[PDB]
Order: structure tokens, then sequence, then C-alpha cells
């Protein structure tokens, strides 16, 4: 992991003006940025093909401040309460800078990824789900229409999706048709590939400029050239479980990226040279369960006690469980109600939980559950004597979703439902370039994607990842690009 | 912050075998045991004199397995009860060979430290609170008497307290009474010591040994040379507020180290050079209310609810009100309970915080408060049914403090009431020796205290930082003096 002298280097088994490390939704980014700008640009990809998690991803892309999707689907945003929300929902601490140019910058960055191709329904989709259960474009995605954001921003959805019949997230999500145009339009640049292309280690020269890596092909060490700039784009650490054990322990035994090349390679590769970190806890967290189950009940704890209003987004729901409630919820539902949302159009009818207990009261609901005398007959009797009124004054789901729980009750048992993926890492400027702990940049070094601390630094939202990967690796490849 | 060549170091101003930067608890107990070696020892220490955050603590060392201490108070322990609660107390990811370690060598360093001429009394406070009131040497200090690791491990006191008269935490606390026959001994060692020394950068040879420092002192550049070792002592990163923002973001505005020159240098000198972090965003936090109120009492959120049990210990209350009840927190108690806890025994009768709303009843109080109506009455009803019965079957508490609250009522606001200090820093071994990103140690450099992650990965125990500063200080003074 040490980095290689370049005088050590006898020979160097391809060159290229700009090298990437990595053929997913950043990389690939970064390479049509450096073509453009007149590199020659190689990528070196560890698996056979392109496309990473990228593919497999539902597709979402966080974009927002008056996109020409969002004017026609009769929303408005932008990008200062773009700004505003995403500073509220993604934190703590997240970074300013980064964010508030992401925001300026959405606009042209949708407009952008159209020009290359990349098709979306004129169409939005309202109902509460993971993803659009059809070829819809525009979904809100990061409970911006749920409390608390609703009433920190204007709510306006940013989930925007690309168009694709039959998508199959895990397999060939929606991802794909963002990855499919963006290499299309790579390979009409003249962006060459290499595969089975494992990087390993960063090569430098004598003043400590980045001007190569070592990696391993086919069996054995190759170097590759990089006259003007390295762009790591490797992916996350969710698959390297001593780095989740000192860095992100709340995802032990609860990984759930997409692919198991996320091993945090390109991570330590940068730190070997003195490369900064940031927000390595933060992760984002999924919640196995179906929404229109979900916003049709109560979550309780492991206390019997509500904690989350179950209209926000389900990713939400899932940093809550896992941070707060000890990874302990049970939904609380009527039978009407659960039969409604069984019902209900959705995606994922996958996730459509069976209750595991049922009972004609909540008083035999919360023995059942062993749950203390009271414990679980208070808190409906609270919600109920609000939401008779369609007010919920502790959690504030929003008034149409709010009605007295009736019976036959029943209870999911939505313990251990969680799994997530890692949100830390390089720290970069808002040019991609990584940062040396010095504060200063790493010369002929830049990342993007989930090797680096994007725009969640805690919190998340759908769609930040290739929003935030797509948008800095174009900046990436501009910079790295440069003489 | 990048290092220096040791070629380009034309003179040395001042030399010796081990070079010890930071004169508080870790870098004198490395001193020590690296001049009992044989080693020419140098203590590099940024202010005028010795003792840093150490010597303005409450003096509470973590130490247990069955000390002479805790046998004269009538406790049993072992280290494997020690191991068990450490593990579950202060994760998650916890490093199970490093607790497993200070587990095993607790008492032989419990009986080192009084070779040393470190004073205990043989006597055991037990009532809550943040110190003994009085000389006592032993008291509860992790939450062992209370749930959950009541359950998990066998309760016993670990807090083991150095004898001082008239301790005052954070001017000179019983801190002081662990570093100053620390001190005397490594004097006695013929130990020496520079003053005005703020170390800015490691020096390293072509193979990348740490072979020296760099510092600023008395408002100019000086070399240090170090021919065997360095072992960096310098403290916390709470008052660099860049890290503070990246790394422990929960910390923002709330500070709460004992001393400013906590600002993180020697984690980013080590950094530099490759060397590899944990745990940053782990954080202790202190809750600025006394134990004598909070136990007789019951805690409610933001939502009006019980979230842990009140007689655990005020760091572990202080975790969970800012980790997960947003940093709202307001302990509920009536007003003879109120008046019960003022009276009592206590070392902070300045944080006998006074209510903020007194009420007849608890409906009235609801609404004062501005809770939801029955948000707060069910909390008190379910509580007052099971405390009839002595029992708290929701969060434990031991059912010596459980009772139904009555009226008149009052309410105390706990609202932004938490601070606290990074436990964060670099990767370490059991021989204190700083880990490299490849996972072989840096050559020449070592490293113990809070610039590194130790026994505490997530939760923390009062004691803990005292207690592994200068177990593994020890273990660093060894390292730097070997050949
Ligand atoms: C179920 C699920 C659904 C998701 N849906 C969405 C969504 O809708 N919207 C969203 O924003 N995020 C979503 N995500 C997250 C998103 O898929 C990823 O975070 C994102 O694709 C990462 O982009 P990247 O360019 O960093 O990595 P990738 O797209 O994974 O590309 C990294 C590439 O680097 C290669 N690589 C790894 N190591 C090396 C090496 N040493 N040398 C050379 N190459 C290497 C990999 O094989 C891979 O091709 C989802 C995640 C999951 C689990
Ligand atoms: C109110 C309060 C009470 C506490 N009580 C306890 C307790 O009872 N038990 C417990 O375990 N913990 C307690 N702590 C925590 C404990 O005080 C510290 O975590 C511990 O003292 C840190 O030990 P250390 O050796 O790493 O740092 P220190 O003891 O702070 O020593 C570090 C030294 O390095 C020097 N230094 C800093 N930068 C440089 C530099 N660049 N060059 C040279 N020198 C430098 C500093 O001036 C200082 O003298 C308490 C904290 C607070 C806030
Ligand atoms: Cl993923
Ligand atoms: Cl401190």
């Amino acid at each position: 992991i040490r980095p290689r002298s370049a005088t050590t280097v006898t020979e160097w088994d391809y060159e290229a003006d700009v090298v990437v490390a990595g053929y997913g939704i950043a990389g690939v980014a970064a390479s049509i940025e450096a073509a453009r700008a007149g590199a020659d640009v190689l990528v070196l990809e560890r698996t056979s093909g392109w496309g990473g998690a990228t593919a497999l991803a539902g597709g979402f892309i966080y974009l927002g401040g008056g996109t020409p999707l969002q004017k026609a689907c009769g929303f408005d945003d932008s990008p200062e309460n773009m700004k505003t929300f995403m500073m509220a929902a993604l934190g703590p601490g997240a970074d300013e800078e980064k964010i508030t140019d992401y925001c300026e910058g959405s606009v042209e960055h949708y407009n952008w990824l159209v020009d290359c191709g990349v098709p979306f329904k004129e169409s939005f989709w309202g109902e509460p789900g993971w993803e659009p259960p059809f070829d819809d474009g525009l979904m809100y995605s990061g409970g911006e229409n749920a409390a608390p954001f609703n009433e920190i921003a204007a709510p306006a959805p940013r989930g925007h999706v690309p168009q694709m019949d039959g998508k199959r997230t895990g397999e060939k999500g929606g991802g794909y048709m963002l990855m499919k145009p963006l290499v299309e339009t790579a390979e009409k640049l003249g962006v060459r590939a290499e595969y089975d292309m494992r990087v390993q280690t960063l090569v430098t020269d004598d003043t400590g400029r980045v001007v190569g890596i070592v990696a391993k092909q086919y069996g054995k060490e190759v170097a590759v050239r990089a006259r003007r700039g390295v762009v790591l784009a490797t992916g996350s650490f969710a698959y390297n479980d001593k780095m989740i054990e000192a860095h992100a322990p709340r995802l032990i035994g609860r990984p759930g990226a997409a692919i198991e090349e996320h091993d945090g390679r390109s991570i330590l590769m940068a730190q070997a040279l003195g490369a900064d970190l940031a927000h390595m806890d933060a992760t984002e967290v999924a919640f196995v369960c179906d929404p229109q189950l979900i916003v049709r009940g109560i979550l309780v704890n492991g206390r019997g006690q509500r904690y989350v209003p179950e209209d926000t987004y389900s990713g939400r729901i899932g940093q809550m469980t896992l941070f707060h409630q000890d990874n302990q919820a049970f939904l609380i539902i009527d039978e009407a109600s659960y039969e409604e949302g069984a019902a209900a159009t959705t995606a994922t009818p996958f996730l459509r939980v069976q209750p595991k207990w049922a009972a004609e009261t909540v008083e035999e609901l919360e023995s059942d559950m062993g749950l203390p005398a009271g414990a679980l007959q208070s808190t409906v009797e609270v919600y109920n004597k609000h939401a008779a009124e369609g007010s919920d004054p502790l959690l504030h789901k929003k008034s149409e979703w709010v009605k007295p729980i009736g019976t036959p009750v029943a209870a999911l048992d939505l313990r251990g439902f969680t799994l997530g993926f890692t949100l830390g890492g390089l720290r970069t400027t808002v040019n991609s370039e990584v940062l040396h702990v010095s504060g200063e940049p790493i010369p002929g070094l830049f990342a993007a994607g989930r090797c680096t601390s994007g725009v969640c630094a805690g919190g998340y939202a759908s769609g930040t990842s290739l929003g935030d990967g797509s948008f800095y690796g174009r900046r990436a490849g501009i910079s790295a690009a440069k003489q």
C-alpha cells in the first residue's frame, strides 16, 4: 500500500494522460470530461465489465433547483431551497461549500446528463415507495415532504430517475440507464478501458506528485503511467470488515453495498500519501419493509414508543431505527390498514412483511409482544386521541396519513431490518482534488464517488450517491486533464 | 505538517534516545518506563509546565480484575468480568485485543501506580455523583451497577481515585495526585524536560523511520533527535474546529476538553506518514446536572418519553441524550424528591439545576412545557403503575430508586446540557506502536493517550482516559526504549 517511487518502475505497461481507477458512475463521468478536454484517457476496471454498483442501483440521481423535469411535473425549486434542505438533512457537519456548489450547478448537471443521452420521463410518482413502480422520472427521495424538513425548506421532489422498462434493482436497475448512455458517450470520445485491473498502489515522483499506479491485471503486476492525473473512482469500503469495525461499526454484520469490490483500497492508497478523510462513520441505512405498509401504521421502538413520522423517507426510518432505537422496531397496524397497504402499488412487493402477532385488542397485542402493561396501550391511546382530529403533534406525520388505529390490530416484527453502505472517505475539494492533511491538494491525485466524502456527512437522501459521483466525477476529469 | 527529511536537518538543537511529546499522563508514564529501561529521555511540553488535562481531571483511573483497593472495599472482580463489561459498554466495535490486554494487566498496573507513590484511600463512595465528595478511593464510574450492563457482567466498581484533599476539577483535580508522584518518579530517574515546545512535524530518514521532531520553542524553530523513538502524547483534537466538523460533528459548538492545546496536531503529523486512525467519531459526553437530582426523577425526551434508566453513569445519560434524543431532555421530579436530592451529599453542588416549571398536576405541567395532551401524562401514569410495585420494566432503573412520582411536580429544562471531548485517534498496537494503513508499525513512532484510539470505541466510562493513557503510556516507553 506504500507508494512506489517512479524511479523503481523499469517499464510502463500502459500510459495515458488521465488514468481513471473504477468504471462506475464517478469514473465514466470523469472519463467524458477528460476526453472532451483533449486528454488521452484510460479507465482501469477491476471486474470484467463496466457499471459497478451504479448499474445495479434504483437509478435515483439527486437533482433540483428547477430542472426541466421538476418544471414539467409542476414543482417549484431553487438552488437556495435545495441547499437549505440538504444542509439540514445530510448533516450534522455537512460540507457547506460542497453542498452550495452542488446545488448551484444542479440544473446544468441535469441538462448535461440529458445531453449525454440519459432519458427521463416527464412524470412524477407520488406514493410511498423505494422507487417508481413504473418508468416515471421524478419522485420524493429524501423526506423533503415530511417532518422535520417540510418546515425547514419548501418541499420539492429531487429524485430524478432515468427512464427504463423492467428495472431490477440489484441485477440491472434504473442505474443501468444512467451508466449506458454515459459509456456510449465515453466510447465515442475515444476513452480506452482495461479490464481485470485491480489497482493496488500509487506511484509518486521525488516531489510527491502522483504520476501513475501499480495494479494486478490477468494475474501479474503492471504499472500504468498518468502524465496529467490519476482519478480514484473505485467505490466505498462497505466490504472491508476491518475498516467497518474501525470506522463505521454500526454496520458490523449488516453490510448492504451492491458489490464486493467496495473494499476501501483507494482510500488506503491515498492515506499512505497523507490524504485526509472525513465522516468515516457516516452510513446509508435501508429499512427492508414496504413503505406502503409503514405509512399506514405506527412504528414503535422496543419500549412501545413512537419515534419517527411514518411518512418520511424509508432510509431515514432506517437510520433512526439503527442509530437511535438499538435496531428494534415494530409496525403496529390495524387489519383494514394492513390490507389496504398490502394492495397498494409498489416497486417492492417482496418487502410486504407479514404480521408476527395479531390480536383483538391493543392490550392483548401488548402482552403478546412482551411489552410492559400500558407501554403500548398508552402510545396508542395518545396517538388515537389526536388522530381523531387528524393531528400528529408528537412526530408530525402528515394529516392525510393520520387516523385512529382500530381493531383487530397486528404487529410486524421489524427488529434487525436494517443494512447499509458507507458514506465516508477521502476529503476532496469542489474540483475533486484529494486533500492532504496539510490542507493542500496532493499533486496529480483526484477522486470522486464513494471513495470520497461527498454531499452526505451523516443523513442520507436517495440519489445523492449517483448525484455526487456523477457531478464530482465530471470535476475530477476536468481537473485531471489540466496541464 | 509534511515530514522533514533528516538530510535537511543541518543541526540538532537537542538529542535523546526517547523523545516524548506532551507531559501529561501518557507522556509521564512513557518517560518512567523508558528511563527505567536505561534510555536517555527528553519530554517536550508545549506549555510552561507539566500536567496537561490530567492535572485538572477528577482523577478517576479505570482499573479492576481484583485490585487491592477493590478487595479492601469488599468487591469481587476478575479480568474476564471486567472485559465482558468493557466490550459491552465501550463499543460498538471495541478493540477486543486491546481491552483484553488492558484487563489482564489491570491489577499489575494498579500496583505499579502505588509503587510510584500514587496514594489511594481504602474506602468506597456509594452515592450517585460525578466524583467522591471526600477523599474516597473507589466508586462506580461506568454504569456497571445499572441496566443494561448489570445483567451482562457482574457489577464491580472500577473508578479508582487518588487520595487528595481540596480537589477542584478544572483547576487542580484528583488527577493532580496521579500526575505529581509520577513526575517525582520521572525526575528521580533523570528524565529531562523542555518547555514552550510546540511540536510541529516528524523527521524521517530515507527508510521512513521517525528519527526526530521539529518544534517551535521560545519563538524559533528547533530540531530534536530521537535515536530510539518518538512517543506522541499530546492529547485530543477537541479544540480543532475543522477536525470536529469533519470527524466528530456531534460536538460542534459543545467543546468540553479541559485544555486548548488539544488541537490534534500529533494525529495530523502521523497521518502525514500514512498512519491509520480509528473511531474518529467517538465522543465522551458529560451531562451538567447533579446526579443526586437525576436519580430521584424521570428523564424524558422532547416527546415526553423516558429513554434511559436514571441511575446509570451520568456520562451515559449524556451520550443517550445528545446522540439519540436530539439533545433534548427534561427531568420530571416531585417536590419532595427534588428537596431530598438537593440536600444529598455531592461533589458538584453547583450542578443543582433549579426547576423551570412547577405545577400542582402532571396535566398542568405537561401543558406548561408545551407537550401534546397526554404525552407526559401517559408516561407518568405507566411509570407510576409499575413503580407502585417497585418495578421499572421499561428501562430497569434499580428498585431502590423506583417509586411513584407524586405532586406537586416540577420539570428541569435540560435541553442543551451536554458537552464533550474526543475519543478517536491514531491506531496503535498493544505495544503502543503507531500503525500505518498497511497494518505495519511505523518504525520509530509510538503513541498513547488521547492522541490515540484507546479502550473506548464509542461508549465511555469515567477513568478510562487516565487508565488507558497511563497503561499504554508505559507500553510506549518500553517499546520506544528498545534498540
Ligand atoms: C440496493 C441499492 C440501491 C441503490 N440505489 C441507489 C440510487 O438509486 N441512487 C443513489 O444515489 N445511490 C444508490 N445506491 C448507491 C450507489 O449504487 C453507489 O453508492 C454508487 O453506485 C457508487 O458509485 P461509485 O462510482 O463510487 O462506485 P461504482 O459504481 O461501484 O464503481 C466503482 C468501480 O470501481 C471498481 N473497483 C473497485 N476496486 C477497484 C480497484 N482496486 N481497481 C480498479 N477498479 C476497482 C468496481 O468494480 C466498480 O466497477 C444504491 C445502493 C444499493 C445497495
Ligand atoms: C471535566 C473533566 C474531567 C475529567 N476527569 C477525568 C477522569 O476523572 N478520569 C479520566 O480518565 N479522564 C478524565 N477526563 C479526561 C482526561 O482529563 C483526559 O482525557 C486525559 O488527561 C488526556 O491525557 P493525555 O496524556 O492524552 O493528555 P494531557 O494530560 O492533556 O497531556 C497532553 C500534553 O501535551 C501537550 N501538548 C499539546 N500539544 C503539544 C505539542 N504540539 N507539542 C508538545 N506538547 C503538546 C499539552 O500541553 C499537555 O501537557 C476529564 C475531562 C474533563 C473535561
Ligand atoms: Cl452500493
Ligand atoms: Cl480533557
